[PDB]
């Protein structure tokens, strides 16, 4: 399963000290995110497996110095406006290092430890965003840091900026003297568009898992029926992604006590409640077969970049030869960037439709608009902010999966007359991604809500039924009667009338009253009527304020929830509650607390927790 | 490779007679537009396979229980023809509904299936509306209005008849049916249209994919490229299984060729004044081409498993005794794929139009003349400025339609569909993309053959040439160091630069020989002016002459040992075609609209498998 | 000074029906209604003025032809016919493009004889027209060398004489007395060298685009009547202090058709009744219209003058100045304001859609619709009545496809031929797209008054049954003997509750109309605290008995609000000209049957006399 994978990712990302760049063992996604992120992991140039190809490849090259520094100088073209982030340039460090390893390149020894020192030093250069079609600007600036050019501003660390030739002697470095194809060797990769997608690819990996998982906590909470992940309907469409997703499904959905709220719940009524849940729910396997398909395949292809040599010449000295290509062509990235940024896009699409249903008490299931728990409405409009806000990103995330691939201009006196806009494409799928962050912590602030407004519903409604139990005892009302109150406490969903229980318009009082005028002509054919004003009288007494306890007292069913990982870590290691009018804290405050344990990668420890032994 | 697997997707498309339908036999791309485009193709619905478990399903909906069925498709029956959907998608949407029955879950009867069997083999279809499926309830709503007989709905017969369906039924030897439970919908809830057009979609992707990678290498020959892009060792260190595969045909097709022979001797004169590499459109193509193969193939197998699948609601799990409700009814899969397609056809496109581009500038074309004008007369030969023109227009608008249309999704039908495929728009619109890019190919084929032509001209004017001032030179008794500097101007200058005028003193040729004479004068240093003068007079005597006569010669040979031969002798002798130039009357349409034609009923699959026989 | 834009679109609606000449002169501008009429009306006649043009265009073809001194020219054509044949552009494009490039000639700018121009209106009075190819332009060189092609005889250019038959050009040149032109100095370039393909789409496309937006405006009041909704959204104070022209415009119109509306009567009873449990505001898809709209109309309007211009200008290059001695090098072959400004209103076209996505998705909803029956069944039995949902689904597959094709075509421009033409507009390839777009707007709109109409007759239903219910409820009080007090109770929930959630079995104890009658019995027991029961129990009894029988009986007569209603027009025209009536399971006719009768009539014009009808007396 991919379900699999993506957890090998995660503890990848995790687990790892050391990346090795040997020029045999692979470089993953997990790998460059590792390093970006993390700055404890440091990377390890071996030279048992590389350093006699490398040596060979840059002799022959020695074989056959102002040429090559006069590239650099006209390639230096980008501006500064906002810049390429450190974390994509370090990453592009490591990948350009990487390429050489293969011995292609004809580049120094000398030069690949340079490389490897900076890395482990935290220095990289300030990069522009823009000027690549796909990486020869951008690439130009590590090798302005190489040669020690003043004009190029280096970081160290996250606050120091000095000059290049000042930063290189911080780190025991001597400014290089390119020699023969060094020059072109540098600048001639695709190692910015690589890094980018790198981590593009990391990400879309876990909040794609991240997505899937959530659709069964969706299911819990919405009440929705788990038969449409049953394998049968997807063993006969067997779409890869269709069947895996599902079978996380069934197994999250399989020990479910939400799921026996929800069998319980169509039970009463079930003539005038839906058979089939919406297709946000039912639809959800089928939905993310494409996505996950797409997310996976273009992980393979980013990686074989990764784990390639994007130079031109590629040096064959072995044969004596020159072999002239391109390499350095980013079309691989390019266009798979584009088949994600629309599957991200979808992803959003399925989270706004999730979040559209949970906000509508016609579509709920029992719910209360905008999920405000009240009970005085009028002053708690619950997560309509938020509504608001998922409409926003959705739509923003949309336009923004337009191609880039088919806006290729003719470029460089017309030599470059076709080219891959890599890292233009990578930089939008990445802006999609955040947005989808931003979606992924609303829908989860959303649904530990819904959890919340659930077990609160499952506690009032049994009060209820006390309430009305024990007045029917104390009132002295037939058997007939007391059964038909009953049932009505049970039936009706208590946020319909949680704002004034005891409101003669509201749904309880009017299940109530028809009861009574329903058990009077059953059993005319007047002491009665006394004992059903008595009833009606005392419960405006008892009922209100025991409502109010209950409530005041939960400000367990999730306890049994696969789920639970992801609702403790909101509401206890995040400190959060129930959104109300009584709890002074923005939903900002709420989502933002989630939305960068999602950002840093803690939201993985309840992701894994919840996966656990699957 | 690929490559393998397309041959054999051409070589089941030409050579099926029967498309099995029992439920386990998978149907690829290649039998459904076998089906749409071939009337001779049958398809048979065995019974003894999944007779069984169709008629314990439909029983056990039996147990379990008309006028609902009624009230759904006269609800659905709600397109409008402002346009159509092709009988070809019907008739493939028809044996798609029928292949999603054979499976048993959906709870229909043997009978109905039996007459979806005979109403394709009788070529029997609805007229259906193009549009209001967000993916297909209306479009299979028409098929559904057939086999009730509802005088509302159309039907085909063949290409001629176009009769109610009451009258259609009874032509084929049909009754109405009266629909049984779970029947209605059964019919109508499927992804058949859209994966319909998607199968004739992907089926074309996959033999226009493999018609551009292999005229990629014509385009070597023709524009004198340096086949070195395509070695192994470039690839093989840069691992994406679609450029490794496209550079070892490109390899194999160049290996031994005529045209590269020359590409090497052009090189070899003036090497430090000419493009020491080639440009992108064609060194850049291998890499260029792998996402594109990949895409392509990867949503080859998503149609193809949608194909054969059951594609209903509710499942019929009758060993169980359970209905289960899904949504199988969803076309994702297919949607998305639509889209990415349409990406890929546009970055193939773009290919096309980048290396036509190099093609028609004589900047960037190594000799060829502009527009590929043969002239001589080039005031009233413009050659394929025309075609050059049409170029970007079919490459601007295919840009343009690569657009995703998964992005548009709207909640629908009460909310109820808040996620919706729009499968069907998406491969409606990959299929007009793949429309443009025949027409690009038939552009680009067309602009090839015009330019081996031109090669094989320019070699013979040469050999001309030098023979002509080889013998000049003793005639006038020149010494063998001037012999030696004439000879090599006449090897050295692109002769379409003087073709027009060839004794003219201000273009390159005359221009190049007053250099020589001048070199030749103040090496061997006054009778040797006097015999310059008269080579001068006897060259504006004989030159013109000689040079007219072989290109009238060759307008009344290296492709021969050339691996593209098959496509040339296509071109040329079976579509009745020759050179451009204003001798020729027939106009730049009458050419490419024969090459097209060919393209679309699938007539260039001929030469395509004669030029890659022996390819493993 | 334009008084509102609704009277300039009512402008080009009377123009493209009344006039039966286009003038060609070379002063009296072409508008996109002439243009349209010419395409769509066979018995406009072209008439080339030789007064005023003439001189002008023999003293340019003189200048050329004497600076000159002809198979250049016919070079040119030759290598321009490059299109391939896969569709086509059809008759009614290519007879416009041929006036166009007619109108062009006038200006005395191009060098073309007079012979030709003559040609060319002997050509389009005769419906002589030549199969174009679809594809080919940047913007309109191959297009237009078919109209070459066919003036020079080219035998491998086909004609159509009217919608029949089909010839070689120099057959079709013969039948109309006329004979292969030879072509001189100028004249190839001077045929090929314009935007009149791409203008010639653009025109009707503008065209259409002002009429659909008017239909489009007028019934969002026809909405308002149906939903119920609160026309207050169109108070002229509102769009006074956000004065957008298109917002005021619009607004203007509604507030006028809403005046006096016998439906708006209705609505505000309606929310007389049950203030709490009912919106205080309208739907954005109502409500936000006229801001929505205001931007659409300002579009599609500024696109009409700039097409206009382009319809009236010199396209072709160079530009013979006879009078100073001199060719002019420019590029007004260059239709990149056409261009443009077909990418605009292609998006102001979805947006359109959008509006009439929303205002029918609303419609179909029972909790949106504010008394509707969800997807406007009649019913009464709902299971077999699933009503209008088929056309629901489309209307959401019209607005997808539609929001698609809003993507702009001028973003996509290719360095073309030689690098040369590096930049290039794209124009017919934009104009073909908002073409496209504007057919499923017609659709949409098909779809949206038709349901509109079935709305019309449930409100009309609704007003009849409840008038019904409350007769039976208050004859059963007083045979039944119950005070005045309880008669009163009873009476309110008749009138209170929505007819459609019970219709379906109005006796049935679990649907809201016995829930509200059972309630209201229960506490009027409480206030008058024995044989009050009694009497209760015999007015369930009674009622169980004849209200079904009742309702029924109304509800099949009726298988009035709207003869007040300034959208009678519409509804006749629905009900009586295309012959419809309510859609029910009683209805043998599918809604494929209704929605084509009210498409066909959008296509071919039919609609606007009930426009007309609907906005005389409007200022």
């Amino acid at each position: 399963s991919h379900v699999k994978d993506i957890l090998g990712l995660i503890n990848a990302f995790n687990e790892v000290k050391k990346i090795t760049v040997d020029g045999t063992t692979p470089i993953t996604v997990a790998h460059v995110a590792a390093l970006a992120r993390r700055h404890d992991v440091k990377v390890a140039l071996e030279a048992e497996q590389c350093r006699a190809r490398v040596e060979t490849c840059s002799s022959w090259v020695q074989r056959k110095s102002e040429l090559q520094e006069s590239l650099i100088r006209c390639l230096l073209a980008g501006v500064f406006t906002d810049e390429l982030p450190a974390t994509a340039t370090r990453s592009a460090m490591l990948l350009r290092l990487n390429s050489f390893t293969y011995g292609c390149s004809g580049i120094r020894w000398e030069v690949m430890e340079a490389l490897e020192k900076l890395l482990n030093s935290n220095v990289s250069p300030k990069v522009p965003l823009r000027g690549s079609v796909s990486d020869l600007i951008p690439l130009a600036y590590i090798a302005g840091l190489l040669i020690g050019k003043p004009s190029v501003i280096a970081r160290i660390g996250d606050d120091v900026e000095v000059p290049a030739p000042e930063a290189l002697s911080r780190v025991g470095l001597r400014p290089f003297k390119l020699q023969a194809k060094e020059g072109l060797a540098l600048v001639n990769g695709t190692s910015f568009a690589t890094a980018v997608a790198s981590t593009v690819m990391y990400d879309a990996n876990v909040l794609l898992l991240l997505v899937e998982t959530l659709c069964g906590m969706f299911c819990e909470v919405i009440f929705g029926r788990e038969e449409f992940a049953h394998p049968l309907i997807h063993k006969v469409k067997p779409h890869p992604g269709q069947i895996e997703s599902a079978e996380l499904l069934e197994w999250l959905l399989r020990s479910s006590p939400f799921q026996e709220l929800s069998r319980e719940y169509y039970s009463i009524d079930k003539l005038k409640k839906p058979k089939q849940d919406r297709y946000a729910l039912r639809s959800s396997p089928q939905w993310l077969a494409p996505l996950v398909q797409t997310i996976r395949d273009a992980t393979t292809t980013v990686e074989t970049e990764v784990n390639s040599a994007n130079d031109n010449p590629i040096i064959d000295h072995a044969n004596d030869r020159a072999l002239h290509g391109a390499n350095f062509q980013g079309s691989a990235v390019g266009f798979y960037m584009d088949y994600v940024r629309i599957a991200v896009a979808g992803l959003g699409k399925l989270l706004f439709a999730q979040f559209t249903e949970l906000m509508i008490e016609y579509y709920s299931n029992g719910l209360p608009g905008n999920l405000s728990l009240g009970p005085d409405l009028s002053v708690d409009y619950g997560l309509k902010g938020l509504d608001i806000a998922m409409a926003a990103y959705s739509s923003e995330l949309q336009y923004l999966a337009n191609p880039v691939t088919t806006h290729v201009h003719s470029a460089e006196q017309h030599n470059q007359d076709i080219n891959s806009l890599a890292l233009i494409s990578a930089r939008k799928t990445e802006e999609a991604l955040d947005i989808l962050k931003l979606m992924i912590a609303s829908h989860l602030t959303a649904m530990c809500q819904a959890v919340d407004l659930r077990q609160l519903e499952e506690a009032l409604v049994k009060v209820v039924e006390n309430v009305v139990s024990t007045l029917a005892d104390e009132c002295g009302l037939p058997n007939d009667t007391k059964a038909r109150l009953l049932y009505v406490a049970k039936a009706v969903p208590v946020y319909t009338y949680l704002e004034s229980p005891c409101d003669p318009t509201l749904p309880l009082l009017l299940g109530l009253k028809q009861s009574c005028f329903d058990t009077i002509l059953a059993l005319h054919k007047d002491t009665l009527v006394d004992r059903l004003a008595e009833f009606e009288k005392r419960l405006s007494d008892r009922l209100e304020n025991e409502m109010t306890a209950v409530r005041v007292l939960y400000e367990v069913r999730i306890q049994g929830s696969k789920f639970l990982p992801f609702y403790r870590f909101v509401r206890e290691e995040l400190d959060t509650g129930v959104m109300s009018a009584r709890r002074e804290q923005t939903p900002q405050e709420d989502v933002q607390k989630v939305f960068d344990a999602i950002a840093d990668g803690r939201i993985t420890v309840p992701l894994l927790h919840c996966l656990q032994g699957f």
